[PDB]
């Protein structure tokens, strides 16, 4: 009971960190039963298949990816929604860089959930901070009055793009200097601030 | 030989997915509005993703010809009114039904992100750039990356084009989409 519990947690946990390094297809479920310290019938009780277990590593890798945003924008110190909105930029390009979440949420995802799966995830954790900084930046006056969703939906494909252009770059380092410098002056264009 | 059934059956398969969707035509029927047998068909493509990366290929292909097309009866008269004009063109010709259903709907579930990407990059990155260049050299553009800043468009429009496919009201995305587009390539550009 509590040990099945603490079984999945461990599950996740190791799943998380053993695709986060070598990649989805690169490591099967027993190896993850072991790192875990639990038997394949507790694990095959918690999680049905491979593609199960992800799932549960997508989500907890996801509300950690908005739970990072949300601290680096409220670490910028951003006084206005404008600033809220730079910083939340520089954020996501900062976020998506982190190693396991290229992996993970760039590389595997897509792949294991497939496309209808992936968006309806991306969507539901991405989609309220967006149109949430959008609508901030109109009520301010620093954007346009506006369709909210349709401009969320556009920002959110084209940082979706700038992410996946660095995680694939011959040269990741310049691609995210040159990537956060083309975004910065989009919004810039469009910020009243 | 082989390329005559290899046409047939792409048409066949462009028309019918088209119509019906990806997930609701077999090849069994794209061999019969071929007019070619199952043997025929399988000896050209080992499955039905086969196919239809050969239908995306011809559909993108035809997609970027009808934008130039737009573009050049647009008579944009500067090249910040050729990029105002290519993502018009862009916005017409992804609400073309076909276009709708096997490059915005059927393609990215069939190819994945990474595929769909490969696709859109293959086909529209050379002209993107070259538009961009052209806007940087009149100065109607800040001197910028434009490898980085020709993705990120892309990116957005494909972005724009299936939000548009998918929406309870299309014609009213189509308008508040396109009204979001014009005023970001407008914060883009300078004068
Ligand atoms: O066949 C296609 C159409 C769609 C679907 C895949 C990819 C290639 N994509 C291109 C979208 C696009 C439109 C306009 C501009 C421009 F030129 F206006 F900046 C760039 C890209």
């Amino acid at each position: 009971e509590e040990r099945s519990a603490a079984t999945r947690e461990a599950l996740i946990t190791g799943a998380r960190k053993l695709w986060g390094l070598r990649g989805y297809a690169e490591v099967g479920t027993p190896e993850i039963a072991t790192e875990a310290g639990v038997t394949r019938g507790a694990m095959y009780h918690q999680f049905a298949d491979k593609a199960a277990l992800f799932r549960d590593v997508v989500e907890v890798v996801e509300q950690d990816v908005m739970a990072r945003m949300a601290t680096l924008v409220a670490a910028s110190g951003a006084a206005t929604p404008a600033d809220a909105i730079r910083a939340a930029v520089d954020a996501w390009l900062e976020v998506s860089g982190d190693p396991e979440v290229r992996q993970l949420i760039l590389l595997d995802a897509p792949v294991v959930l497939g496309w209808a799966g992936f968006r309806d995830v991306a969507q539901r954790y991405s989609l309220g901070m967006t149109e949430q900084l959008i609508t901030e930046a109109i009520r301010a006056g620093q954007l346009a009055r506006q369709p909210v969703r349709p401009l969320a939906q556009v920002l959110i494909g084209a940082l979706d793009e700038a992410a996946m252009f660095i995680a694939t770059a011959d040269d990741p380092k310049r691609a995210r200097r040159e990537t956060r410098q083309v975004l910065r002056r989009l919004i810039d264009g469009m910020l009243n601030g």
